[PDB]
């Protein structure tokens, strides 16, 4: 029985978007900006940094989008993307993220929006038991495809 | 002679992803392969014995969704009808993984040995009132809340 050291660099790696609601629905329609699909979150404690990883549709086309925010001494972040942002994380944990986000666009109009996170968890021992097992039924490693990878980057 | 399993699968249930999948014949797995399955949701019935799968896959430039009712036997496995006749074992379970094993047998009598890594992507209930509850102070209105676990449109992983 044992377990990883906790770092904030440790909750680094795959999310996936579960709700976001918005005082504008415009903002998270098909087509809207904030009708983001997260991919990866890199957290950075020594350069108060989160970067972003996610996809949005624009023009019936989906996009792949980095956005990179920068902690205030008061804890929040600020990021632009569509206008300027202030985004405050509510909880987190190893598992999930409740976020609030202020955003102004480029007309001057405020959408407040919340959001709830989850993070995709995979464990060593888990690992361990699915590679003891491929080697098992004499499966060549260049016979196996990592699906984690091709969703965390589509196109 | 080994004895009765006692079986409560049922709050396993709830959207899985896939992170790996290995294979005897590199061709099932492979793009347009009938095994590139990137999985959603898996739900287990306990009184019926049964797993049903729901998943995508591309086949030929266009993405399918596809759901497969698998049903328990005696032996502790699963059958199941999907691109041939099939024999699935969990060799691994937990909340949040799932490591199984499966055999497949195709339309010409090609067997192909599978192996898989899945993982479970589990929403607390202290989370999501959180979620609620900050959702209620700003003001909005439920019906301006989007789903992205279950969501038709969605991005394509190839």
């Amino acid at each position: 029985e044992e377990e990883a050291e906790q770092n904030l660099s440790e909750l680094s790696g795959p999310w996936r978007t579960v709700y976001i609601g918005s005082t504008n629905p415009e903002k998270i329609q098909e087509n809207g900006p904030f009708r983001t699909y997260f991919r990866e979150l890199v957290f950075d404690d020594e350069k108060g940094t989160v970067d972003f990883y996610f996809s949005v549709k624009r023009d019936g086309k989906w996009k792949n989008v980095h956005v990179k925010a920068t902690k205030q001494d008061d804890g929040t972040y600020v990021a632009d993307y569509e206008g300027q942002n202030v985004f405050k994380i509510v909880s987190l944990s190893r598992t999930h993220l409740v976020a609030h986000n202020i955003n102004v666009d480029k007309h001057g109009q405020t959408t407040e929006l919340t959001g709830l996170f989850v993070k995709l968890n995979v464990e060593d021992e888990d690992l361990e038991k699915f590679w003891k097992l491929t080697e098992d039924k004499g499966i060549d490693k260049k016979n196996v495809v990592n699906f984690l990878e091709n969703e965390d980057h589509p196109h």
